[PDB]
């Protein structure tokens, strides 16, 4: 009944401020911490900060 | 009868605030969300936030 989708493509130069939300304390309105179903395309090419 | 154009050149340091309009909630007056035909030159060099 209440589910929010999230489509994102992981790149080689992707930053955590564009997946979970940029900070100002972090503007995470509609991203990953408040999403029922998340989609991450091409996960075998992300950075070390997003993997941790 | 009612169509708006949009010409923009994607650079290596382009930000989504200059393509989809800057935020204040987002000043999208004549940019991409309200445009019938959009033109993006050199799309093979944009950032990860604009491509997603």
């Amino acid at each position: 009944q209440n589910a929010r989708a999230f489509e994102y493509l992981m790149t080689r130069f992707s930053t955590p401020e564009e997946v979970f939300g940029p900070l100002s304390e972090r503007l995470t309105s509609g991203y990953l911490p408040e999403a029922e179903i998340v989609f991450l395309d091409e996960i075998w090419k992300a950075g070390p900060a997003i993997l941790n």
